[PDB]
Formats: C-alpha cells, structure tokens, sequence
C-alpha cells in the first residue's frame, strides 16, 4: 500500500518517494504496448550514472556549446552556439512561462527537445540524467552534480568574502532572505570553466539587494559562468520531506504547481526556486537566463519526474489536469490555459504543439519513464 | 486653508476638489514667475469648451484617424492611421506601463505627444480637454463626453438585452462583478459612428466572465467601436468623495498610484479602473487596446490632473517621487524605477526620454497647468 502523508524524518521520506516512484514506474510500463515497451527510454539518477556514462553526457553538452547557432542574427545578436538558442528562447518567453497553465508542460517539452539536440547533433546514446535534491541537501559541495570534478557540471565559484544576504522580491510581497553561499566568483574546476556564457543578464539578483539588468538581454556579452553553492537553501526547500510533501499533499494541479514554484506571500520558493538559487552566481540567480547554467537540465529532469510521479497517483484526474493562464501570475489578466493552447520553443528545436500532446510521457512525441 | 479629510457629501467634496485644484494652480503659476507665464498652456474641463471649440478638438482627432501610420508594416501589420500608431505602442508596452514605477509619467508623456500630433499634423490650436468623472457620476448617459451628439466622443452602443456581468480579476483574489451597462453594441451616433478600430482585441473582458484574445493583436482586424455606458461603475469608484479621498488620504507615491489603479484584495478598481470600465464595450474593456476608445485621452487628462494636484500639495517631497519597478506588479521581478529610467512611445511620436524630465508639468518638454 502507498504512503498517505509525508514523513518528518528524512530517511523515511526517501523511502516513501522511492515507493511512490516505483508505483509511477509500474503504472506507466503496464499500460504501454509509436511508443512501445521496446523503445521506452529510461531517465536515471545522476548517481546511477557510471563515471564513463557521465563523460558521454558532458561531452555531448560540450559539443552543443560548440556548434553554430540556428537563431536569426537580428532576433538575437548575442546567440553564437546551439546551446545559446535554447537559452535565447527561454529568455524570450519567461513572461508567458512560469506561474502559468503551461509552466510544467513547456519545460517538459523544453528538456525533451534539448535531449534531441544531443542525440541528433552531438551523437548521444545514453540516458537523460536528473538531480535528486534531497540526496545532497546537507552538503551540496559534495554532490556529484557540483563536486568540481570532471564528472560534474563544474563546481563552486571562487569564494567572494563578505557577501551580503540575497533578498528576493517577486511581486509586492515581503522579501525572502537567503545566505550568499560559499562561492560567488567564476567557476574553478570542472569541464565548464572555459564555457563562455553569452546572453543576459536580464534580471540577475545580487548579494546585497541589487538586480543587474541589461538594456537588452539578447545582445552579446561573453562572460564566465559563476556559482555560489548554498547548502542552506537546499535544506530549507529541498529535503526529502519537502519533496514528498509536495506530492502527497497537493490534491489538485493548482496546489501542485503553486507549491512547486513557491506560494506567493508564504516565504517559500518551492522545490523549483530552491533548486535554482542554491547554485547561486550567474545565471543561477537569474530567472530569465537560468538555462545558462548547465545544471539546469538535471534540475528540470527532477521537476518533470516529480510531476510525473504526482500525475500517475491518479491518472483518471491528473493526466490532463491544467490550471492557470498565459501570463506570469495572471499579470495582466489573460485567458485560461486549455488543452488546445499551442506553445513553441522558438528556434531551439521542434515546432509548435498543442498542450494535450504534452501531458503524457508515453504519448505525443514522448516515450520515456523515470527510475 | 486646505481640507485634510475627504467628505461624504458629493456637494461639499466637489467644493474641496475645487480648492485643492485652485491651490495647485496657485503654486504652479507662482513658480513659473523656457516656460514662462506668456506661453503657459492651460487644460480645461470638457464642459468649459464652447461648441466650436469642441468640434475643433474632435475634427483634429478625426484627422489623426485618416493620416497614414508611421509604424513599419512588419512591426504592426494592422496599423493604417496615425491614430493606430498610438494604440499600437500602448498594446506593445502594456505590461511595463501599468502597475510600474513609470505608470503616471508614461501616460503624462503619452497624451502630450498625442496632443503634439494634433497640433503639428491636424492644425489644432485649442486646449487639451479632460473628463471630470465626478460631474457625471449621477448619470453617464447625460455626460457631454458620452451623450452621442455632434460634440461627444460618440455615445452609447446598440442595445443588447439580458447581458451577464463583467468579472474582473485584480490580483490573486476573486473576480469583481460589475454590471454590464446600458449598451453593448456598436456606437449609434456621434462623430465616431463610422470610426474603425484596426487592432486588438488583446484581452477583451466580456459579459458573463469570458475574455477574447487575438493570436496577434497587432494584426489587421477592422471593426466598430462598442460602448455600454455604466453609471453605477462611476458611482462606486468615481464620485467626488472618491476623488478627494484619493488625493488627501494618499501619503506617498506608492499609496497614491496604487489607490488610483486599484489595490488587489479590496474590491475597488480605483478611479483609473472606474473610468475605463464605465465606458464598457470594446476596446473599453481591454487593458491593452483601451486608447482605441476616443474618450481615453480626456480620461487620462483627468488622471494627470489628479496627480498634478497631489504633487503640488507637498512639492518638496512629491515633485520627483517614484515607487515601483519596470514590470506589471513586479511580476516577474525587475529593478526599481529611478529618475534615470528611459521610456519611449515606439513610432507614435517623439523619442526616448528619462523620468527626471517628466515629473513636472512646468519642466522638461512640459509647460502646462490645469483649470
Ligand atoms: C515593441 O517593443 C519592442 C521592444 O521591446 C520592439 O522591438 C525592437 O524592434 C527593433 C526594430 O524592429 C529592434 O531593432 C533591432 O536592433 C538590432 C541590434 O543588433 C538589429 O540587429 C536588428 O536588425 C534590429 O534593427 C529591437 O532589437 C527590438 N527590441 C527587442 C527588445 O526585441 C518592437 O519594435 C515594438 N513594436 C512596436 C510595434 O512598437
Ligand atoms: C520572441 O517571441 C516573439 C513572439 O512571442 C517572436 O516574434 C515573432 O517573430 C516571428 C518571426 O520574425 C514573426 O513571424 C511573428 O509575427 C512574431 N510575433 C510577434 C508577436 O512579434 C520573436 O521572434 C521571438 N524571438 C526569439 C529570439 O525567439
Ligand atoms: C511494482 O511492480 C512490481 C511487479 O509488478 C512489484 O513487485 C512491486 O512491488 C511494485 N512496486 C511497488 C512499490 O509495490
Ligand atoms: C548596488 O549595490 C551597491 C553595493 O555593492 C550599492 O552601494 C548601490 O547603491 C546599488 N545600486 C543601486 C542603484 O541601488
Ligand atoms: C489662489 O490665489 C488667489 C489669488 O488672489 C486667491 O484669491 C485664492 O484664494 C487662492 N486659492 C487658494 C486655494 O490658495
Ligand atoms: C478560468 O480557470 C479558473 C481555474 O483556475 C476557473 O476557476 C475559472 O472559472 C475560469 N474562468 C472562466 C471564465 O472560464
Ligand atoms: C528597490 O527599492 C527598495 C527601496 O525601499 C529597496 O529596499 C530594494 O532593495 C530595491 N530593490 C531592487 C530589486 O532594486
Ligand atoms: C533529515 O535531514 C534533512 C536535511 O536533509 C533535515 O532537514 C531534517 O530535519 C531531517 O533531519
Ligand atoms: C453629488 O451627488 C449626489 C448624488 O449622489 C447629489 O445628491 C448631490 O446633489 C451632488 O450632485
Ligand atoms: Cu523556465
Ligand atoms: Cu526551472
Ligand atoms: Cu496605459
Ligand atoms: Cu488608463
């Protein structure tokens, strides 16, 4: 039988999450028969990756960052690489994604098309990786995603001392205070030290309250990728209890995405916000440019997995569930998101597609499960 | 001797507003003694206009609706007239000009350049008019702005029986219910009976609670202007007690501009929202395309007048006061508006300009007062 409420103990919460993930894996594989059991791809924990499997993905990411970009030069003069095209369209559509009826499905399609670019343009045969936050909640610097070795998405940045508190002011709600992390500067080690971030910043938070915004975040400004891994941020919004609480106590699609992103006026940035700002640095603290951090795709693999688990717990009522509109926090008011709403990814990959073709990981263009 | 508490009687609260406006006129004119007393412009109540002066203003707006548009066709394929240029830049910029730090200053510059277009291209030499809502709150159908005569902005629309209410979402709160007015269809008389809106709808609130939104509201979509005059909406938010209350009880620019536009979670839409939705119809109920209604300019002459009165009650503290950010209700977050923030009107008229040059009606490009 399945867990009913989330546990206040960290080990038990991991067991419930596992048992909920096993229930989700079971429901999906037993239904499937263009998608079969034989081409059903599997996404796995980045720790389940071998140190040779890690290098294949990293090498496939490094290759996409070296191919020429597809976006027209006038629409984004700062885009140079195939990697920049995905970042460019995320900057372009930040106002109509996030806190929208399309938030969860747009990012499921976003990461899927990012995988296709790896498989078709940089010859990737491995599995898509995801980052389990709760496993690294007590020591993010030891996390195999951020440990600074050459099997990581690079590690911490240079420790800038005497850094001010990060203050987050979205909307007109009172600020949320966060520690500045143990880094702050350019990344040290890892296979991405010479990775040149090209676009942004658009709305980058800074230690001390400021927000660096460029005149046009689509213009060319090459720079390094900065990081300041903040373990304290993870153990506040990303422990195993928080992850299982997000799944077991969200009973409608509204409560799920709201709790996931951070309920307004609640002092919580949710699992989505806490996963972004824990990396710190640039573009870690920029909601527009965050795909510029290579740990974005492992982060959203886990976001999709948490949505995938919650969906299967009641496929009758949760597969096609949608709530929200087409504008950030319905500001200003916009029509309700429906199954007929068409979204696109700009010039990154793919074409415009309706929402109903996105709700299932074993339908539409999708054919995959999680382990 | 100035009042400090707004009154409940419409008669004596009307007297209060005349005192404050007169004090404001006294402070501004004595301060002028490139802007002199000899060239100082005056903006007057639409009721102060004689018959010939009313037709003078209308015919210049009518001429603006026939001259060819300046906007390049690929940026706004639906723009056909100079009047469309102003509506198009408003649609384009709606999400960074409402509930921002620039809201009041952007619209002061917006109507000034619209006035400059009347003067330099349609030979207008008269005064800029405004609409005193408090005088028509007892019957909008009697208003000199809306009676549908030769000297109106056209009047009511064709009758549509048994219509549902208007549901307005203002923040993360339940919808505010407004009566649907006494019209609904295309306008029946007045000098704009045959006037064509060519843009939108971008987000048109409909009776019953629905909303229409074009896929791209900047494409060609010619149609009549619809109206549904609603006296009760003016009664709720635009009586003389409501106007004097906004001026006297607002202690800083944040309180003032929020109370003017409508505070979320209070059931009010402010005098600004009350003036827009009391017209009803299309584009009166569209936040983006609202300049498409010809009463928009007289409506925002009075919005500017109320800010001017509020400014002059404590010039040393209120002349250059700013609060807010560059995004609609700070969603998504953005840097604070400063005196150095720059705005433009696209291809409507003029060039870019900073906030410091916009805070006074007697500095920058401005030299005007209100009667
Ligand atoms: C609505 O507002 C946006 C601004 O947010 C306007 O977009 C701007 O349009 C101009 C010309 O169409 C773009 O100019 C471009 O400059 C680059 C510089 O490298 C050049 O390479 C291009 O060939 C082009 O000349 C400008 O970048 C663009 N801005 C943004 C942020 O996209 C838009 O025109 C406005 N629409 C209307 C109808 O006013
Ligand atoms: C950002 O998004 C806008 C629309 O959301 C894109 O603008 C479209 O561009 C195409 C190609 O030039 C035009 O055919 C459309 O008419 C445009 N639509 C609008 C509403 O302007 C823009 O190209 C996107 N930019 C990037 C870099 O993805
Ligand atoms: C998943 O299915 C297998 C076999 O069908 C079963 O043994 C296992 O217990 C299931 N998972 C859970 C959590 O019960
Ligand atoms: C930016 O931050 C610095 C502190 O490093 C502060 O002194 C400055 O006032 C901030 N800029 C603005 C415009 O507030
Ligand atoms: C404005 O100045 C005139 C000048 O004589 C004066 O009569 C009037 O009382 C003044 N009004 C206010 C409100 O100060
Ligand atoms: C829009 O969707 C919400 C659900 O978030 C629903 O409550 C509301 O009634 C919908 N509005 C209309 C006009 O259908
Ligand atoms: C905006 O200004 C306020 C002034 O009260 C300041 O406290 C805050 O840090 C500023 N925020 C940003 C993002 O600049
Ligand atoms: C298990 O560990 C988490 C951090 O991973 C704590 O937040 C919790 O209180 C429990 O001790
Ligand atoms: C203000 O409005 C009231 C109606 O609410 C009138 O009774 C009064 O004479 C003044 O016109
Ligand atoms: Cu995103
Ligand atoms: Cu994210
Ligand atoms: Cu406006
Ligand atoms: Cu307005």
């Amino acid at each position: 039988t399945l867990p009913t409420t989330a546990s206040s103990s960290t080990a038990v919460a991991s067991s419930q999450l596992d048992q909920l993930a096993n229930f989700a894996y079971n429901v999906t594989t037993d239904s499937v028969a263009g998608c079969t059991l034989q081409n059903l791809r599997v996404r796995r924990d980045w720790r389940a990756f071998s140190k040779t499997q890690k290098k294949d993905y990293i090498n496939s990411v490094l290759c996409l960052q070296k191919l020429p970009s597809r976006t027209p030069a006038h629409l984004a003069p700062g885009a140079r690489t195939r990697y920049d095209d995905f970042v460019a369209t995320h900057i372009n559509q930040t106002q109509i994604i996030h806190y929208t009826g399309t938030f969860l499905a747009w990012h499921r399609y976003f990461i899927y098309e990012f995988e296709q670019a790896l498989r078709d343009e940089c010859s990737y045969t491995g599995d898509y990786p995801y980052w389990n936050w709760g496993a690294d909640a007590d020591n993010m610097e030891k996390s195999q995603v951020f440990d600074g070795s050459e099997t990581s998405m690079s590690g911490n940045g240079e420790y800038i001392p005497n850094q001010g508190d990060i203050k987050l002011l979205l909307g007109n709600y009172p600020a949320i205070d966060l520690p500045p992390g143990s880094g702050g500067g350019c990344v040290t080690s890892g296979p991405f030290k010479d990775y040149k971030l090209n676009l942004g910043p658009a709305a980058l938070s800074l230690p001390g309250g400021n927000m660096t915004a460029a005149a046009n975040p689509l213009t060319y400004n090459p720079r390094c990728m900065k990081r300041s891994l903040t373990t304290e941020i993870l153990q506040r919004y990303n422990t195993f209890p928080k992850i299982v609480e997000l799944i077991l106590d969200s009973d409608d699609i509204w409560d799920f995405q709201m709790t996931m992103q951070g309920v307004p006026g609640s002092g919580s940035i949710g699992v989505h916000g806490g996963g972004h700002y824990s990396m710190g640095g640039d573009p870690g603290r920029d909601v527009y440019v965050s795909p510029g951090d290579t740990a974005f795709w492992l982060h959203h693999g886990m976001i999709d997995r948490v949505w995938w688990i919650w969906q299967n717990l009641d496929l009758r009522k949760r597969q096609n569930a949608i709530s929200g509109t087409g504008t950030f926090m319905n500001n200003p008011a916009s029509p309700n998101t429906t199954l007929d709403t068409v979204i696109d990814l700009g010039y990154a990959n793919g074409g415009p597609i309706a929402m109903r073709d996105l709700m299932s990981t074993t339908a539409g263009p999708f054919c995959y499960v999680y382990l």
